[PDB]
């Protein structure tokens, strides 16, 4: 009469389960499995861990119980969830289209849940292969040390003002600070370029005309092609060298085809600044993405050295050891900087991201919190809407009722203080689809697209909308409409 | 009644279908249709108008069919593949996705079916918004008169001897040609260079050097990135002007974005050798993509008065006014170059391109074996594998046991000759993919990958190979694949 308690265990831990004390209601199921082992304790069991998040443990109690009973859609679909949230995207269409098979469920039901895996996988392999957000211009200039100067300053002149106004709202983070520079920098290039022809053989004119295009090449490289953005700062060398104006020319030039000529670039920069920290990192990152995680590495303490207040330098080498499986090396190393500069929304958020990788999710998630509060405790901008969207992910990756709109809302808030913010607007045109707003999903996927800096990425945001709008265009009419409702 | 009569008739058709004598089964099932309005016989009738690839009609006896009795999944299939046959996705998907709720069919084989769609679909909406292939480059250079001698040539000098060596494989057709020139061209260039340094105001260097960049230069327009061509093709114009080059530059700078340069590079060359055919082309081309169907013209005739001899003058002419809707007029204006160049590939394939955007089917299938006719009475290469992809797409169009076997065999040619174009690939791909032959399409798909010009068709060949590769982990233990052979 084991089953007496067996099924007693089960009942009792339903009840502990019932009133979310899901904690409580597993070691029921645990030991009830010790009287019989049956399915229904497995299934129950990947049930609540779904409650509480443990995807890894989702997958195996599925596993274990569709293993001792195979016809069980219930927990087939739930381990296609699950492996869709370890990003298992390959597993997760066998399960769904293993599922599609069996059972009869198919319909328009599980289909979409393919074509988004599916989407997502192709994606990711692929990758294995107007101005963008601003918590990417921010996160692009914290490298650099703020200038605020530029020799001969001024003068009653219109050009030499909008060169400080930029300069100026370049830094200084700042919503709008980022655009309101980069019409500044551009005007003060029209003037000086204007000045220039004045006096053909300026000395004062060139290097403010110079430092004025400086910029206005990269704001041109941050937007469309390199193609204006070299000639800009080309012939801002050719005006004056500057060593920033290097760094963006051997980022131009890596940018495409192959010519280690720009490892010679930040050469070219060093003859001026021999200590310009900004070049030693950026030399960090080329070697770093050269797969060569040594000399890589090796810049970066160089990069360290020659500015400790710098958190980049930090974070790079943080867990760059990361890239080399070193989890230890790392999660420590992050600490190191995750105290030395305990104000810093950075370490919190990438440290963050980084433990959503691993699939550390239960602290991953408590990590990027921290970023998104000692964030907002500053008046600048620093690692702006990136926890916002890097939140609502790892939540979305355990879709809930409830984390449903915890993600739809933090994503809804982090569009709009970064609407040019494409990894936002996608997110909540994926939310607004699931919640059956396909006519709401739609237009988001549709500016999705807009947004969107590639190709690739505009072809991905295009296919859901039109699988949405042959979605919207069945969803008409009752006759057809309300056969879909029968769920 | 009579229905006895009309079963008659229609048993008596079905023999006349039965006996490849389609054309004659839709009589009867036509005269059928005059007593009883039976659905069966719409449905037969379609049939019929498959296999007579007529798939206007198709979709018509299909529609029609289905007005009678909405729960005929044969004919709704039947209705999905017509429509993508005719380029109509949308409307693919939405019968596709219908069939999946109203039919009762629990399987899984409509998902690929509807991912090919939905895939089509989506790159044909984005599209509104390594050196190539032969008998692609085989077209660019098609409109240049042949250059085999320059000035100065030779006093021994390998420079010299290479770039000579060089514009000699540049023409002269033949596959591996090109492959040669662009490898001499580089060489020609580096030494020419090499000796320029050695006297910087010899003309003749110059000369020499630019015309020698001016090839590199185009070369890497091709192998892909402006970048590299801007630079080179414009020192090939502060070196020693010469129109050919202008029209590149023309080129490379309107690909980027807006140039009020670009423009004027036409008259720049046209400053040289204003009787010049070429140039009056290409910008009659630019004038053709900014709708400027106006002046488009203009520049057209004008380009081939200094040049009647030349065919692409009149196959542009040919059917500019396609684009402007005026169709018969493209109809003589291909037949008055059709028999004025009666020898010629080209027409015949720009034709069949065109008759096939009509769906003209009938006659473009022709015009298509009518271009591959004329292209092997020659010894070069002129329009390559053009003709049997295009008249295997077109064949493909409408899946048939002789369809699928015809196209089939003509991509496994058409790559045999030029293993660079991606199309052939993915054709076969297709193919492969649908002859139930997945290992082999997963390999044609992952090839697509590496072959395909953008990320935008990159991510396309990546989505089936994927599809594929689930599909084929799925059809393993046949506790699962048995089941998928139950169609």
């Amino acid at each position: 009469e084991k089953d007496k308690y067996a099924l007693a265990l089960k009942d009792k831990g339903n009840q502990f389960f019932r009133n979310k004390k899901y904690d409580d209601a597993i070691k029921y199921y645990n030991w009830a499995l010790e009287l019989k082992e049956d399915p229904v304790f497995y299934s129950n069991l990947s049930a609540c861990y779904v409650s509480v998040g443990d995807l890894k443990k989702v997958v195996e109690m599925s596993t274990k119980a569709l293993e001792l009973k195979p016809d069980y859609s219930k927990v087939l679909l739930r381990r296609a969830s699950a492996n869709e949230g370890l990003g298992k995207f390959a597993d997760a269409m066998f399960d769904l289209s293993v599922l599609s098979l069996n059972g009869d469920f198919n319909d328009a039901s599980i289909e979409p849940m393919l074509e988004r895996n599916l989407n997502k996988q192709a994606m990711s392999k692929l990758k294995e292969k107007n101005l963008p957000s601003v918590t990417s211009m921010a996160s692009f200039f914290g490298i650099f040390k703020p200038e605020l100067t530029f020799a001969n300053y001024d003068e009653s002149n219109e050009a030499d003002k909008e060169l400080m106004n930029g300069l100026s709202n370049l830094y200084k983070r700042s919503p709008e600070s980022y655009d309101k520079a980069d019409e500044s920098f551009t005007k003060a290039a029209r003037l000086f370029e204007e000045q220039l022809d004045k006096n053909n053989e300026d000395e004062k004119l060139k290097e403010k005309l110079a430092i004025s295009l400086e910029h206005t090449g990269i704001f041109k490289f941050l937007k469309n092609d390199p193609l204006g953005a070299h000639e800009d700062i080309k012939k801002a060398i050719e005006l004056f060298p500057r060593v920033n104006s290097y760094i963006y020319m051997a980022l131009i030039m890596a940018d495409r085809n192959d010519s280690t000529e720009y490892y010679n670039y930040f050469d070219k920069a060093l003859k001026l600044d021999s200590n310009n920290s900004s070049v030693y990192y950026h030399r960090g990152q080329m070697n770093f993405i050269l797969q060569n995680y040594d000399q890589a590495g090796k810049d970066f303490d160089k990069a360290k050295e020659l500015d400790p207040e710098n958190i980049f330098p930090y974070i790079q080498l943080a867990c760059l050891a990361y890239r080399e499986n070193k989890f230890d090396d790392c999660e420590t190393l992050f600490s190191e900087a995750k105290r030395k500069f305990p104000e810093a929304p950075e370490v919190p958020n990438f440290f963050a991201e980084i433990l959503t990788d691993k699939n550390d999710f239960d602290k991953a998630l408590k990590q990027y919190d921290l970023a998104i509060e000692l964030e907002n405790k500053l008046d600048g901008i620093y690692v702006g809407i990136a926890p916002l969207v890097g939140k609502a992910t790892l939540l979305t990756r355990n879709p809930t009722v409830e984390n449903f709109i915890e993600a739809t809302n933090l994503l809804e808030k982090a569009s709009k203080l970064d609407p040019r913010s494409e990894q936002a607007k996608i997110g909540l045109a994926q939310m607004k689809l699931q919640q059956e707003d396909i006519d709401e999903a739609i237009t988001l996927f549709e500016e999705s697209a807009d947004l969107a800096r590639t190709m690739e990425e505009k072809l991905q945001a295009i296919t859901f909308a039109e699988a949405a709008k042959v979605q919207q265009r069945i969803r008409s009419d009752p006759v057809l409409a309300k056969k879909i409702q029968e769920t």
